[PDB]
This record gives C-alpha cells, sequence and structure tokens, in this order.
C-alpha cells in the first residue's frame, strides 16, 4: 500500500516537467513559434501552480519563464489586469530580480528594455501613456531630457535601442540558458529514445 | 544546430506526461485529495492542449481523466457552461463511450451514474431540473415508471443507488486503471531517485 513516497516521487517528476518546459519555452521563444509558446507556457504556469516550496534552481527557472512571457507580451498593449503596469515595464521589474550576474548584457537588455517600453506605447499611438510609463521609469535627475522630448513631439523614430534589437540580445541570453539545462533528465532521455 | 527531431522529443515527452498526470489524477481521486486532484487535472488539460493527434492509449487516458473530472463535479450544480447538460449527464456520455469492455462493472457504473444524475439536482432541491435531467436520460418505454413518481413526491430518499456506491464502484475502476499505468515511464523512474 506505497504512501507517501508516491507524493515525494511526484515532486521529483515535477521539477522534471518544470525544467523540462523552461527548455521547450526557450526554443520556442528563440525560434519564435508563437503559437506554440503560448501553448507551453500553460502547461509551465499548470505545472507551476503544482509547486508549494522551491529550489534556488527552480525560482530562477519560474522567473526566467515569467520573464519570457512577459517580453512576449510586450507589444500587446489591454496589458495584464491584475497589475496596471505595462508588460515590458514588468518584465523590466523580473530582470533586476533574477538571481543572476549582471554582466555587460545584462544591462545592454536592461537599457533597450527601459526604453521600447516607452517606443512601444509610442508605436501603438497612445502617447498620454508612453508619457505615464517614462514617469515610472525615470524622473529623479540615462537618457531622460532627451526621451520626453520624443513623446512630446510625437517623434516616434530615431535611436538604435530598437525593438529588434531588444529581442536579439534577449535571444542571446535565452541560449546560454537554453544551454544550461538542455541534458535536464526529461528531455535528454526524451531524445534517447527517438533513436 | 539539431532541429525536428527535438519536436519529435518533446512528443515522447508529452506522451509521458499526459500518462504521469493520468496516474496522478486517479490516485487523489481514489484517495479524495480535492484540492490536488483539482491541481493535476489544471496541467492534464494544460499538458493535453499540447497534443494535435493522439494514439489508442491516449485517447483512452484523455477520456479516462475526462471522466473523473465529470463526475468530481456531480454534485456542483452551475453546472458546466459550454453545454447546458449536468456533470454526471456529461460522464454518462463520456462512460459510454470509451474504448472500454462492457463487464459487470461497466454496467453498475453506469446505472449508478445514471440514478444519481437525478438524485443530486434533487438534493439540491431543484426538482424542475430533477425531471429535465430525468426527461433527457429516460422517456420511451431501466426502473422509469418509479423514478417520475420520486420526482413528483421530492421523495428524494430510497434506493441503493446510492451516491457513495457510485462512487466506490467508480473507485474499483480507478484501480485498474491506476495499476495498469503505475509502471508507465515518468512515474517508475521517479520513484527510482526517491531512493
Amino acid at each position: 500500500e506505497d504512501a507517501g513516497l508516491v507524493a515525494e516521487a511526484e515532486a521529483v517528476a515535477a521539477g522534471w516537467m518544470l525544467d523540462f518546459l523552461c527548455l521547450s519555452l526557450c526554443r520556442a521563444f528563440r525560434d519564435g513559434r508563437s503559437e506554440d509558446f503560448r501553448r507551453t507556457r500553460n502547461s509551465a504556469e499548470a505545472i507551476i501552480h503544482g509547486l508549494s516550496s522551491l529550489t534556488a534552481c527552480q525560482l530562477r527557472t519560474i522567473y526566467i519563464c515569467q520573464f519570457l512571457t512577459r517580453i512576449a507580451a510586450g507589444k500587446t498593449l489591454q496589458f495584464e489586469n491584475d497589475e496596471r503596469i505595462t508588460p515590458l515595464e514588468s518584465a523590466l521589474m523580473i530582470w533586476g530580480s533574477i538571481e543572476k550576474e549582471h554582466d555587460k548584457l545584462h544591462e545592454e537588455i536592461q537599457n533597450l528594455i527601459k526604453i521600447q517600453a516607452i517606443a512601444v506605447c509610442m508605436e501603438n499611438g497612445n502617447f498620454k501613456e508612453a508619457e505615464e510609463v517614462f514617469e515610472r521609469i525615470f524622473g529623479d535627475p540615462s537618457k531622460l531630457l532627451m526621451i520626453i522630448s520624443q513623446k512630446d513631439t510625437f517623434h516616434s523614430f530615431f535611436q538604435h535601442f530598437s525593438y529588434n534589437h531588444m529581442m536579439e540580445k534577449i535571444k542571446s541570453y535565452v541560449n546560454y540558458v537554453l544551454s544550461e539545462k538542455s541534458s535536464t533528465f526529461l528531455m535528454k532521455a526524451a531524445a534517447k529514445v527517438v533513436e
């Protein structure tokens, strides 16, 4: 009448799924497979609710997932209802909190997000928001006195902190993560069978 | 630059998860772990959307899941909105369609569900519905001329086709399934590590 070790077995099988899906979510992300990334995130989110305690590595995983689903919605402005903040703004918050080295790349990804968070609003044609976003990210004299000039003039076109340079830098970061967890149980075992 | 075999790897890892969760969903079900069964079903449903094609064994799995989440909501009458039918009514439909032998047990489980589907409404105190349900399940002269007498008299108490006899028979069936898929990859491997 096995019991309790079963519960513990599930946790191991849970953590496996969590890393397998984080890996999946990453590939779809780099490979730009929209209707897929969404599908994997549903499973991630569902599997994640299935956990009430987490290791340091796992929290790292979860946040990377949260982080990527956010920027994955960047240009999607009704934004996320639970918090009246914009997706990239929320991605900015997670980024500067994930337990990770602040390399040169980290800083690059942070300024792209910071800036693009304004540009996206400017694109959607919502400059009243573009200003609101700008307010929340700046406002305490990081190029600022300049940016207020853009929102003001709806001068929506002139810096190399482009949306695509942002995705690139983020995709390049996903590759480290992507590799670091490619030998993770579930997937490694999965390929073995595909032979 | 691995590619495509990766997609195929995921499908194998998908089918693994699907059976692992079906197994999980079963234990929680037999062991009556409400806030858990719900959690596992979320993951099942999420993982299931992650599949666009399915083997015969897999469809068997899915339906058993669908089947159990339904009776798991039996006494829950607003019922499921997408279809203006009651949960047990819907569980009755799946049951008589799962690719499985119609043993003595099968027939038992079918008459319990059939009857309880009326009794639940009678319990919730909704006899107008109790009649509607009765209409949809009967009405073409299977104890019937009798049952219309109960709904009429709100004589809500007097047969051994009890709700609990229903859960028992269903729980006993879950044990075959439960066993048949206990050596399924994921879980077996999971326990090995728990040692």
